[PDB]
DNA sequence: ATTATGACGCT
DNA sequence: AGCGTCAT
């Protein structure tokens, strides 16, 4: 009783875009705003590959994957903006940079953890208690928060009405005497959230979900509750019954391989149902360190620190060569492998000027047709000078006698992927 | 021919 | 180090 912890120490948000490569596509492009509409990579293999949807074209059934040529099967009026190409390969620039312009919005409000592109948690334990006493025990309003879902309310017909329904039975319930109650510190993060989500808006035109829980996994979980364009309070009352027929899958990290196992080993389906294991009986499946991370997590228990870092660790160029396109000659890997390091030199130039650091190892990824993975082969060497030539001739000779071929020209088996990482950043 | 990334775990 | 997993 009194000595079991409950998770509930933290008030953490994930703060993550709505259909973001469109938003910014329709930024650009007001003919494109609140039409069906998606962002594609190239454009003669089936008119190109979907990688952003706008709502309404979801609407229609397109989704992430799918052959524009194919979307338009299901959406006729679909509109489409073409990511830019660049050296001969799709180029990510204006969504990375839209990114930064998101970011350091949301660095004003507390301390962040870039965790993709388009999102980011927050760690707003510190903000909700300088809010809290700044707010003398005064009641708050459901006016301060216009686009807040309580998930698991209202409990005991507009969508909006049932919104403010829940909100409503929250709100009468919560006891503002206490400033160490963990749904009053939720509420307050959720407030700070709104307005953390209204200055996104105001500054850059692109709109945002985001959930209020107290973890990561939580926050991340509530966030996609109710896109688009509104945030999710999960509190830890709420997490039994959301429990209770969320999918395992559902849960981030769980998506995969471990999360088909626990269902597979134990002859479960839902988060819930982990409850009836013992911690010792996790840890025989699924290892020390996932069987303790299960135990927790299905009681809505998770201690993930939110990271302090805002940029990313890594900066990275990658290509794939599919079918007949895949590399056969020394030439061709040799062309394709300065195209990629002139691309990273880049990027890599502009980084030390704006972040005051240096990568110091470069990482060469190769796939061979015909291979099972991702990667095929992955070597490093030194990354001394930000020189595309010589970034690309040291890649070369890093990934020189993967080539089986007597004749020294021609390349065997041929490359289907390339990949050129800088890593290891120094202070500058 | 589900591309371009990017973080973190295992050994 | 180099490979694998999982995520966006
Ligand atoms: N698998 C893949 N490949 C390439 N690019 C991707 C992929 N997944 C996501 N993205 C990009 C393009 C997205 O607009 C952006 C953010 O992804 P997410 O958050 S999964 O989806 P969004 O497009 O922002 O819609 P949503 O969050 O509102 O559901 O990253
Ligand atoms: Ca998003
Ligand atoms: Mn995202």
């Amino acid at each position: 009783g009194p000595h079991m912890a409950t998770g509930q120490d933290r008030v953490v948000a994930l703060v993550d875009m709505d259909c973001f490569f469109v938003q910014v596509e329709q930024r650009q492009n007001p003919h494109l705003r609140n039409k069906p509409c998606a962002v594609v990579q190239y454009k003669s293999w089936k008119g190109g590959g979907i990688i952003a949807v706008s709502y309404e074209a979801r609407a229609f059934g397109v989704t992430r994957s799918m052959w524009a040529d194919d979307a338009k099967k299901l959406c006729p009026d679909l509109l489409l903006a073409q990511v830019r190409e660049s050296r001969g390969k799709a180029n990510l620039t204006k969504y990375r940079e839209a990114s930064v312009e998101v970011m350091e919005i949301m660095s004003r409000f507390a301390v962040i953890e870039r965790a993709s592109i388009d999102e980011a948690y927050v760690d707003l334990t510190s903000a909700v208690q300088e809010r809290l006493q700044k707010l003398q025990g005064q009641p708050i309003s459901a006016d301060l928060l216009p686009s807040t879902y309580i998930e698991g309310l209202p409990q005991g017909v507009q969508k909006e009405g049932m919104r403010k329904q829940g909100l409503f039975q929250w709100l009468d319930s919560l006891q503002i005497d206490n400033l160490t109650s963990p749904d009053l510190q939720l509420t307050v993060g959720a407030v700070i959230v709104e307005e953390m989500r209204a200055a996104i808006e105001r500054e850059t035109g692109f709109q945002c979900s985001a959930g209020i829980s107290h973890n990561k996994v939580l926050a991340k979980l509530a966030c996609g509750l109710n896109k688009p364009n509104r945030q999710t309070l999960v509190s830890h009352g709420s997490v039994p019954q959301l429990f209770s027929q969320m999918p395992i899958r559902k849960i981030r990290s769980l998506g995969g391989k471990l999360g088909a196992s626990v269902i597979e080993i134990l002859g479960i389906e839902y988060m819930g149902e982990l409850t009836q294991f013992t911690e010792s009986q996790l840890q025989s499946h699924f290892g020390e360190k996932n069987g303790s991370w299960l135990y927790a997590m299905c009681r809505g228990i998770e201690h993930d620190p939110v990271k302090p870092r805002q940029l990313p660790k890594t900066i990275g160029c990658s290509k794939n060569f599919p079918g007949k396109t895949a590399l056969a000659t020394r030439e061709q890997v040799q062309w394709w492998l300065l195209q990629l390091a002139q691309e990273l030199e880049e990027r890599l130039t502009k980084d030390r000027n704006d972040n005051d650091r240096v990568a110091t190892q470069l990482v060469v990824s190769i796939r061979v047709q015909g291979d099972k993975r991702l990667s095929s082969l992955r070597r490093c060497c030194a990354l001394t000078r930000y020189d595309a030539h010589k970034m690309s001739h040291d890649a070369f000779t890093v990934i020189k006698n993967c080539n089986t071929s007597g004749i020294q020209t021609e390349w065997s088996p041929p490359l289907t992927m390339l990949f050129l990482c800088a890593t290891k950043f120094s202070a500058s």
